[PDB]
């Protein structure tokens, strides 16, 4: 059954709760973003109302084939009424179309559900600042002090300079970027822009990108692999074997590959800075691991929560074991004692 952390008290709303069949009492199902864990169970067979961003609605329509009658897209930064209750969608700074939702309950309680998010100080000057938030449903993916990472902009700058140097040294080099869902598009778009190229990709991936309301998208991406010097492949192919195999397929138009694996955190965040990063190499193929995160670091999460000063926190990630919940509660109490709420 639907866990209490996916239910919004004193409404019949749920959030990211599609895998439990019909939820008893639920009149509106909210979807924060188009990642498979959150949408799990949604398909062309679903027949209840789904509320979401415009981008998330495009994806539901075109990729999952959910029938149009059941998709209720809402604009961002706008007070809207859903089944008699005031809501606002805010940018989550996660992947394209990802939202946080602000729910103003009839009794006067105010609840923020973050979805998946990367906390940022620009969120301190949104509609959130206008009133007290009593309850916070929090993306606790990286809720432990070891999880540090560079800014998105540091990582992109590194990627740009690396790619530009390699292709100026060898104009027959191909650049490959690995991918497994939506998110982290700035990695491949920024590399292509410094090389004066479009991004080449499969038909399924191109169809996904065509849903995302990216300005001038038709000038940036193509299904013609031949004509482009940046290619997208599934993350699972970003290894020496898969990359030599792809190089054989391109018809001797390239004689070297430079590949990037955008990952979350991995243990080598604890010593290395982005400027010290060096690739793994075997012959004419080099693979760079780059920690481009679309989740809050510990410090970013702590700052946001200390600013917001919620009366209660409801974790939404790593809640499956008592050890994790206990550890998280410890950090929430420290933050509260330091900040005086
Ligand atoms: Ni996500």
């Amino acid at each position: 059954t639907c866990p209490f952390y996916k239910k919004i008290p004193g409404t019949g709303f749920t959030v990211d709760a599609f895998q439990y069949g019909v939820v008893e009492g639920c009149t509106a199902y909210f979807l924060t973003h188009f990642h498979s864990d959150h949408y799990a169970g949604l398909s062309k067979h679903f027949t209840f109302p789904v509320y979401c961003s415009e981008i998330t609605g495009n994806l539901l329509k075109n990729k999952l084939h959910v029938q149009e009658q059941y998709i209720h897209p809402l604009p961002l930064d706008t007070e809207c009424i859903v089944n008699g209750v005031k809501v606002v969608l805010l940018d989550a700074n996660h992947c394209p179309g990802a939202v946080m939702i602000l729910f103003y309950l009839p009794n006067g309680t105010v609840i923020l559900h973050t979805g998946d998010f990367r906390a940022d100080p620009s969120m301190e000057r949104s509609l959130l600042a206008d009133q007290k938030v009593h309850m916070l449903y929090l993306d606790t993916t990286y809720c432990s002090p070891e999880y540090t990472f560079p800014s998105q902009q540091e990582v992109i700058r590194f990627a740009i300079n690396t790619a530009f140097e390699a292709v100026t040294l060898n104009p027959h080099a191909l650049v490959v970027c690995g991918t497994y869902s939506i998110g982290k598009e700035k990695v491949f778009l920024a590399i292509a822009d410094v090389l004066g190229s479009k991004v080449g990709m499969s038909q399924e991936k191109y169809k996904t990108l065509q849903c995302l309301n990216i300005p001038e998208i038709n000038s940036l991406i193509t299904t013609d692999m031949c004509s482009s010097l940046v290619h997208l492949l599934p993350m699972m192919q970003i290894n020496f074997k898969g990359l030599q195999s792809h190089l054989k397929k391109c018809g001797g138009k390239y004689n070297q590959i430079l590949a990037f694996r955008p990952t979350g955190w991995t243990h080598s965040n604890k010593f290395t800075r982005i400027a010290d990063v060096i690739p793994q190499t075997k012959g004419n193929i080099s693979i760079y691991g780059i920690p481009y995160s679309e989740h809050s670091s510990y410090l970013e999460m702590k700052r946001f929560v200390q600013w917001l000063k919620p009366q209660k926190i409801i974790p939404t990630v790593n809640v499956g074991t008592w050890k994790s919940r206990s550890t998280m509660e410890k950090y929430f109490r420290e933050w509260k004692l330091e900040a005086g709420y």
